[PDB]
């Protein structure tokens, strides 16, 4: 039980803003996260979106 | 097993970020890669890795 | 441990790269770091960390 | 050996600290840790993650 | 794991392409956890994965 | 775990750097993450993450 170990985790199954490193946005449903991987539903997409690549995640 | 975002927990800070935006944040949580913050109304989950430096 | 890119071992994929680039790729490899894909007649060996996403 | 690093010898002292983003700190380190090095530049603290400096003039 | 599909470009001549928009016509002559040994024409480079977004061969 | 990089300490180098400038350096230490050099009479620590390639 380490509390401070990973946030990402907790948003598995959330609606979520994903803010990019290019600036793109993506409007999500989060379907799964892994240690550099989130997976997520945009629209009728399915996407797997690496954590490097992504800012900040409105939540 | 030490950070120094760790002692900005609970704290005013000015968050400069990789894509030019500077986020007036209150800190509310560390992890090892992540810092959780509030920015007015807002609950945002910040990526270490994208930020360049913080005012506190 | 647990990565969801070796899922996509034999499936065709657009792989989105951090330089705006998109790549239509049949993936044949994944390793812990690299994607190997074929994009038409080319081989291309693609490293993770050049990836923003892929869409499955 | 094991985690030796020559920015924790810039401890202490004034440097320039060139960042990814084009700017350029004229900073006092006053901590180096794995990732981050904490400086004073004029009043203000900062801490500066590593993965976003360039190079460091010392 | 730790399995390196690079490490297997040894010897070849490849194209890589660069995080900046440059490509290299490079000849791998070593490749390490981190880097990419290259020769281009007659120069010697020590390449960066990091710095790399995909290669060609 | 070997790194090329560590041998080329004492060498004169071309370091590209991932902002487009070129350092026309010295190698005076290597380490895991960093290269120690002399460009002129300037003494630099560079963070091998903001090198893109190295001609020597
Ligand atoms: O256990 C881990 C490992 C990695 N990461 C995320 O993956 C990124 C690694 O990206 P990269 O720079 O190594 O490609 C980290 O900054 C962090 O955001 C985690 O969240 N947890
Ligand atoms: O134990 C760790 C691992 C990573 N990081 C932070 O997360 C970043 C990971 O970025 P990256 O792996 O995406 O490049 C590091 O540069 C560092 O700022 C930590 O603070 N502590
Ligand atoms: O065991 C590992 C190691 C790395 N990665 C992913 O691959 C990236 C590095 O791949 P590359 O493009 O940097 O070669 C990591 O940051 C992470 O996103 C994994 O999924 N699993
Ligand atoms: O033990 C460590 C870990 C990281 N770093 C620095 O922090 C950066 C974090 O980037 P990353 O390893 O997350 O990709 C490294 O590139 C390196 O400059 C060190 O100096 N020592
Ligand atoms: O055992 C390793 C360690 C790293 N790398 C590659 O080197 C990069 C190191 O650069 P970065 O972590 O700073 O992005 C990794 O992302 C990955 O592409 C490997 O191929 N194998
Ligand atoms: O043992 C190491 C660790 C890191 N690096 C360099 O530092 C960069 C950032 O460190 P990291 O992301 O691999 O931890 C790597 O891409 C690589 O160029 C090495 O040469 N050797
Ligand atoms: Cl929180
Ligand atoms: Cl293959
Ligand atoms: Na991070
Ligand atoms: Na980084
Ligand atoms: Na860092
Ligand atoms: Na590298
Ligand atoms: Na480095």
């Amino acid at each position: 039980v380490i509390p401070n170990f990973e946030y990402a985790r907790r948003l598995n199954g959330k609606k979520v803003k994903i803010f990019l490193r290019n600036g793109e946005v993506l409007d999500a449903e989060v379907t799964g996260v892994s240690n550099y991987e989130i997976m997520v539903k945009v629209g009728d997409r399915n996407l797997l979106v690496f954590k490097h690549a992504i800012d900040y995640i409105e939540y």
